């Protein structure tokens, strides 16, 4: 059973599947009240009741991201054991992925639940610069809007609570110290499983992005990880209280 009620990151199995979960508070400098995060070997939940919240860094506009991930993971330079990732993009013939979660929140918290990846030029970056890529799915969102703008949308099939669906997803574009891409549901979902190909994401956003200067061979780039949490608050929020529950989680990684 794993335990953590200060920001951390413990790696743990779950399903046979070695995966890391992080108590993400990044981008808030300061904070009372309580936080408390728990996989215990059925599901993984993460509920918080925080006040006197302030940003590190008001441009990066949310507080942070407590979630759970299979793969390595840049920014924190690690990885657990056993993972098949990372791998070219180019060799991933398809990568689906299965989860079930249920998400509660005050009101007014701007808050997402989002899965993202960071496509990297070399293997084990530390960071993300000019020529990588981050890319999220939002299944869900709460006074929170992607970053960027909105440039286009895609119909993109996934399977929801079991039954087969075509979701319209908006496609959100921006240049910043790297290239984020983010597809937005259009029907957020706050509660129910979901099933979808990651691939599917990935080939809409090579075509979004082939006719990029920043972004060089997109399909030469590493798959570094997947990400599965819930990114909440923004410069303003002065507390939060919210929380979820992952459970069902598999996922089926096909490589050349």
């Amino acid at each position: 059973m794993v335990l953590m009620t200060k920001p951390g990151t413990s790696d743990f199995v779950w399903n046979g599947i070695p995966l890391s979960m992080e108590l993400n508070l990044w981008n808030i400098k300061e904070y009372s009240g309580s936080v408390a995060m728990k996989f215990d070997g059925e599901k993984i939940t993460f509920d918080a009741d925080i006040q006197n919240l302030s940003p590190k860094e008001p441009e990066r506009y949310v507080l942070g991201y407590p979630e759970f991930y299979y793969g390595y993971k840049p920014w924190e330079n690690h990885t657990a054991e056993g993972s098949k990732l990372p791998v070219p993009v180019s060799s991933m013939k398809s990568f689906s992925v299965e989860v079930s979660f249920d998400i509660h929140h005050e009101p007014s918290l701007p808050l997402n639940f989002a899965m993202e990846t960071w496509l990297t030029r070399e293997k084990y970056q530390t960071e993300a610069s000019i020529g990588d890529v981050e890319i999220m799915v939002w299944f869900y969102f709460n006074n929170l809007t992607p970053g960027g703008e909105k440039i286009e949308e895609f119909t993109i099939p996934f399977v929801l609570n079991g039954e087969s669906v075509e979701g319209t997803w908006e496609l959100w574009l921006a240049e910043w110290g790297w290239d984020y891409l983010a597809f937005r549901l259009k029907d957020p979902v706050k509660k129910g499983r979901v099933k979808f190909d990651v691939r599917h994401f990935l080939d809409a956003a090579g075509k979004a992005l082939s006719s990029s200067a920043r972004v060089k061979d997109f399909e030469d780039l590493y798959f570094t990880v997947w990400e599965i949490g819930t990114e909440f608050g923004s410069p303003e929020t002065k507390s939060a209280q919210f929380g979820w529950k992952f459970e069902n989680f598999s996922i089926d990684l096909e490589v050349r």
